[PDB]
């Protein structure tokens, strides 16, 4: 009676047909995930937005509940596990430091890094793996620039970070050692910056004040590592998926080569269209009974709000399955909605823009150097994207 979930096949970016059916016949329905409790699934744009934006739907129970999910282990904590007012306080301090202006200031360093990565690929000759050499490299290096990790330390910081990716095949202790190295280093960097501040985010986070409040020592550290993990795999996977789409849809590539000024709009349309998640936004828990589409979600029940399906809802987006780089309006939920809206979105936007700009300017003939049907797709079961993208140019 509840349907087995996820519906998405991980071996591709296709939106499961089941979503559209439910948007039409059963917009609030029951699902059984591979791990964790049965939950409600909400699929219409208006309802998904309503859930992520409604005060009666909270994240705190995540910490004491068996969350609907695709993997046996549970990754808990961070800002996304918090509710106002505690969430509000931490978020006000972070954004006071992590401004859209800071994000934009990073575009020139993001481009320089992107050029380096493309040099390194040209150096080893076609076919190069776009995933290993570029997509897994650009976002963690940009996070290094953002935080203020000295250039000398970018390689070891990148090495430790790759062990946090859901696609890493390392043992538990290997991952554990990489995490303790990342924590110790970050705590030390924070301590330097406190007693000798520079222009980087760690310095600004240390000095951030809000009506006499400040971030504690532990807060600073947990927030810095939280930015890394929230900002690495997401961006890496979306770069891979966007270039995969550029390489397999000639009209998309051609539109952006003829008119690179369309890249920012194409980044929005692709963020809308790509159902990047295997499943949904982090479960929200009802704090009281809430009636939605005339179904009563009872207090305490978990609710999985699919931004993947919402972004492809025909009721909100004309001809929703079409990728249209000029689409307007495009009020997609690809960076979420409500108090947990992606804190890093201006910088993600910068990176994704830069990735496409540099790749298209350096390698305008970039294309797959194996057939599409032979691509290997990640089975990490959190996000969808290719494990390797061998490319020729
Ligand atoms: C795909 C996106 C997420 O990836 C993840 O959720 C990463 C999960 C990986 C797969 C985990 O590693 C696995 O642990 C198992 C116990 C063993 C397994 N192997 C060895 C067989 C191993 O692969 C976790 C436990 C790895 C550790 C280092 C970790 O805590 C990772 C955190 C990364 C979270 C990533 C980012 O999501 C962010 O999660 C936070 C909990 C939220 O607060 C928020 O960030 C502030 C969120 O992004 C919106
Ligand atoms: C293309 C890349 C990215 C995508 C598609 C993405 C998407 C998201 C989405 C959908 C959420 C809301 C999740 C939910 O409500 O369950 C979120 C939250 C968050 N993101 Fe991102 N994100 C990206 C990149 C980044 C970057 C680069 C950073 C930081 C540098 C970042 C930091 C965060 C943090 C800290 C949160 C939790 C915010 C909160 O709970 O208050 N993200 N992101």
């Amino acid at each position: 009676e509840p349907r087995a979930y996820p519906f998405n096949d991980v071996h591709g970016l296709t939106l499961a047909g089941r979503y559209g059916e439910l948007q039409e016949t059963e917009p609030v329905s029951r699902v059984r995930p591979p791990y964790g409790e049965e939950a409600w699934l909400v699929t219409r744009y208006e309802d998904v937005r309503a859930v992520l934006g409604d005060g009666r739907f909270v994240r705190g129970p995540s910490m004491t509940r068996d969350e609907p999910r695709t993997r046996p282990e549970m990754v808990k904590g961070g800002l996304l596990s918090m509710d106002p007012p505690e969430h509000s306080r931490l978020r006000r301090l972070v954004v006071k430091a992590f401004t859209a202006r800071r994000a934009e200031s990073l575009r020139p360093r993001a481009r320089e890094i992107a050029h380096e990565l493309v040099d390194q690929m040209a150096a080893t000759g076609q076919p190069a793996d776009l995933v290993a050499m570029f997509a897994r490299q650009l976002p963690v290096r940009v996070i290094c620039e953002l935080l203020g990790v000295p250039s000398a330390d970018h390689d070891r910081f990148t090495r430790w970070s790759g062990a946090f990716l859901s696609t890493a095949e390392v043992t538990a202790e290997e991952m554990q050692e990489a995490a303790e190295q990342a924590y110790a280093y970050m705590g030390d960097l924070i301590d330097r910056r406190r007693k000798e501040p520079t222009d980087d985010l760690v310095s600004a986070l240390v000095q951030a004040r809000d009506q006499q409040d400040s971030l504690s020592e532990q807060e600073l550290l947990d927030l810095a590592i939280g930015l890394l993990v929230a900002g690495y795999e997401s961006t890496t996977t979306q770069i891979a998926d966007f270039v995969y789409l550029l390489m397999t849809r000639p009209e998309l590539r051609r539109q952006l080569l003829d008119r690179p000024e369309l890249i920012p709009s194409a980044v929005e349309e692709l963020t809308r269209w790509v159902p990047l998640g295997v499943g949904t936004a982090a479960p929200r828990y009802a704090v009281e009974d809430v009636t939605l589409r005339g179904v009563t979600i009872r207090a305490g029940e978990p609710v999985l709000a699919s931004t993947g399906a919402a972004n492809r809802d025909q009721a909100q987006f004309p001809d929703a399955d079409r990728i249209d780089v000029d689409r307007t309006p495009n009020q997609h939920l690809g960076f979420g909605h409500g108090v947990h809206h992606c804190l890093g979105a201006p910088l993600a936007r910068v990176e994704l823009q830069v990735a496409l700009e540099v790749l298209l300017q350096r390698l305008p003939g970039i294309r797959l150097g194996i057939p599409e049907t032979q691509l290997r797709w990640s089975e990490g079961m959190l996000l969808r994207g290719p494990l390797e993208l061998p490319v020729v140019w």
